[PDB]
């Protein structure tokens, strides 16, 4: 009995600094959007067109985030303990220079970039010099985030959440003394992330270090079998971060249709989603650790147990914030926004998609539960099969026979089959394979 409880408090005591540390970003990049919309039009629309290439940084970013949390926590689970630090010290490395040549291939193709962007010819100016301090905050905050990896990945979700925290507050501080009072404009919001997430490195590489979480004594490492190990996962991961975008993307195409209001809250309605869905990403950071280790360990059993645990959470946890969004709906969207026509819609919004955000955080578990066993493919699959087989169809039908409000029942059934048909994956990716025989 003590089993389960133990389990339980395991991942609770691994999800709740992750929770608070995804809480605050999202809570402080809403605050700098407001900074920099007090700039100006022009300004707002240079972080505008800057957003497609971020979720692409960041697609790639976690996507190695992903790879090195369940190579390495496995890794432990064995016992390897001199190739756990040997593989965090060449993360470190792989995700330096890969991300760096990246970030210098962005800025010398910006021109053709935000062409097929379609961007004023106004902002082409602003991102000249924009991107310049953008691309460096980009980076630095990669490399924070693979320390993050590191020490989740050795069991350690408290160290990456509280910086998280430290590493919000300041920024938001810095925010306003860079963009006004050194009058830096946009730039100075680039600059007090640098600052903020250099600070940050400054705290979590040491320590990292100290607990000898990273090594740079690679005399005894198979380079080539290490990178292949870390690929396999990377590959389809990354492929995997490609795809949500596309959700809202592929939707923002059809919502034009039914004028600029629907847009309107559609981005408030999914930036709702987001929040309403933070313990379930919260969750996918947490998990993945605790599922590796076990793995490398056979503690096969227990990887049954928390999994059904973490499922049984998302399920009840999210119902009750369909309940709250429910009755609390109306008043909800006209607090999000003083535009009426905009708030009608986002009110249909709030009472028809968030009771299948538990069907969708159980198909997001999934994939990142996939990705900790080293099915990587497997994991692909359940993201390509919501996205193309069930999600972009549920919402095309509705859209085209039934509106806007047939836009939002098939965002609805399109992720009720999604978390269903993610269950059914797990389930026969563990009678594939005998998971005691490895």
């Amino acid at each position: 009995q003590t089993s389960t409880s133990s389990l339980a408090k395991q991942l609770f005591q691994m999800t709740w600094p992750m929770l608070f540390g995804v809480l605050s970003l999202m809570s402080f990049q809403l605050v700098n959007s407001a900074f920099i919309g007090q700039l100006g039009v022009l300004p707002l629309a240079a972080q505008g067109f800057t957003m497609p290439i971020q979720m692409v940084i960041i697609g790639i970013q976690v996507g190695l985030g992903i790879a090195t949390t369940a190579v390495i926590s496995r890794a432990i689970g064995a016992g390897k303990t001199e190739y756990a630090k040997q593989l965090g010290g060449l993360v470190i490395v792989i995700g330096g220079i890969g991300v760096a040549l990246i970030a210098l291939v962005l800025y010398l193709l910006r021109q053709p970039l935000l062409g097929l962007l379609g961007a004023p010819e106004t902002v082409f100016a602003i991102i000249d010099h924009y991107w310049l301090w953008w691309l460096a905050s980009a980076w630095t905050g990669a490399m924070l985030y693979f320390y993050y990896s590191v020490c989740r990945a050795n069991g350690n979700t408290l160290l990456p959440g509280t910086l998280m925290m430290v590493t919000s507050v300041l920024n938001l501080i810095l925010d306003p003394i860079f963009i006004f009072t050194f009058d830096l404009g946009i730039d100075g919001a680039a600059i007090a992330t640098i600052i903020a997430f250099g600070v940050g490195i400054a705290i979590v590489a040491p320590k990292v270090a100290q607990r000898q979480w990273t090594s740079y004594q690679w005399q005894d490492l198979n380079i080539s079998q290490s990178l292949t190990a870390l690929g396999h996962i990377m590959g389809p991961a990354m492929l995997s971060q490609l795809l949500p975008p596309l959700s809202s993307m592929f939707a923002t195409k059809l919502l034009a249709s039914f004028g600029t209001a629907a847009v309107a809250a559609w981005a408030l309605g999914s930036r709702f989603e987001f929040f309403a869905l933070v313990a379930v990403l919260a969750m996918t950071m947490s998990l993945p650790p605790m599922i590796g280790r076990m793995l490398g360990a056979k503690e096969i059993t227990h990887i049954r147990q928390l999994v059904r645990i973490a499922c049984q959470f998302v399920l009840g946890f999210q119902l009750l914030i369909a309940l709250v969004t429910y009755v609390f709906a109306t008043p909800l969207a006209e607090l999000m926004t003083s535009e009426t026509e905009v708030s009608q819609i986002l009110n249909l919004h709030l009472v028809i998609v968030p009771i299948s955000l538990g069907a969708l955080g159980i198909c997001m578990l999934m994939v990142s539960v996939a990705n900790a066993l080293g099915k990587s493919y497997v994991a692909l699959t359940i993201s390509a099969l919501r996205l193309f087989a069930f999600y972009l169809p549920c919402l095309w039908l509705g859209a085209h026979f039934y509106g806007i409000e047939g836009l939002f029942i098939g965002a609805l059934v399109g992720n009720i089959i999604a978390g269903w048909a993610a269950w059914l994956a797990y389930q026969k990716a563990l009678r594939s394979e005998n998971l005691y025989f490895q």
